[PDB]
DNA sequence: ATCCAGTCTCC
DNA sequence: GGAGACATGGA
């Protein structure tokens, strides 16, 4: 039988229908139960999906790819790079952050490392591959979720209006031969990981996608955050 | 003071 | 991919 997650948008239930039905989501979904059972993995279950539920396809017009989630105690809730009210700001987001500051005149780092007003703005904030081992950054890797993810970057470079493709790191990169759409534009750097600060300082991905957004009539995105969430 | 938050080079 | 070099600014 299909293995469905509840509760996604409609579009997103319709375009990845076979992905949720194929024979290696199935095998990925048997080895994240073992996973589960042995070790502390992350994000917790139900929010696996949250990107797909915050952003439905339809709505989405900037595709945020990191490589896999935080994996420090509750830090990671399936919307990439972002934490949860109260929660420590990750090294990652503070360099994502200090971008900003540098990139988006009048940016003001918040105190918090909340992303969804950028979900529901049409931000996609997805990972390349959406659990991890506690402790093992990339643990997951190479587990199948790779085709899922995929199948999600299929879906909106099948879309015909821009979408703006932003690929951190190694892993996010791979995907860009996937992004074939004459009308979508890809941004590429290292990942905002402190381990990998120097490839991604100076990229100014976030300019770059407000005047691609622009030049196709598109409205740019708000980057600025709440300052209390 | 230690620990802990990626990606490049050769084979 | 494997092994190692070089990767950091804070709690
Ligand atoms: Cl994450």
């Amino acid at each position: 039988r299909p293995i469905i997650p509840a509760n996604l948008p409609e579009d997103w239930q319709e375009a990845l229908l076979p992905e949720f039905s194929a024979p290696y989501f199935h095998e990925l979904t048997d080895f994240l139960r073992q996973e589960r059972k042995e070790y502390t993995i992350y994000p917790p279950a139900p929010d696996v999906f949250n990107a797909l539920r915050y952003t439905p396809l339809g709505e989405v017009k900037v595709l945020i790819l990191g490589q896999d989630p935080y994996h420090g105690p509750n830090q990671a809730h399936g919307l990439s790079f972002s934490v949860r009210p109260g929660v420590r700001v990750p090294p990652s987001l503070r360099n994502i952050y200090k971008e900003l500051t540098e990139d988006i005149p009048g940016f003001v780092a918040p105190k918090h490392g909340y992303l969804r007003s950028w979900a529901e703005q049409g931000v996609l904030l997805l990972n390349a591959v959406l659990t991890v081992r506690a402790a093992q950054a990339n643990s997951h890797q190479g587990k199948g979720w790779e085709h899922f993810t995929d199948a999600v970057i299929k879906a909106v470079n099948a879309k015909e209006e821009r979408v703006v493709f932003i690929l951190w790191g190694s892993y996010a990169r791979k995907k860009k031969k996937l992004i074939t759409g004459k009308n979508h534009v890809v941004i590429e750097s290292g990942h905002p990981s402190p381990l990998s600060e120097q490839y991604f300082f100076g990229t100014r991905p976030f300019s770059k996608t407000n005047e691609a957004l622009e030049k196709a009539g598109r409205g740019p995105v708000e980057w600025q955050l709440p300052a209390t969430v």
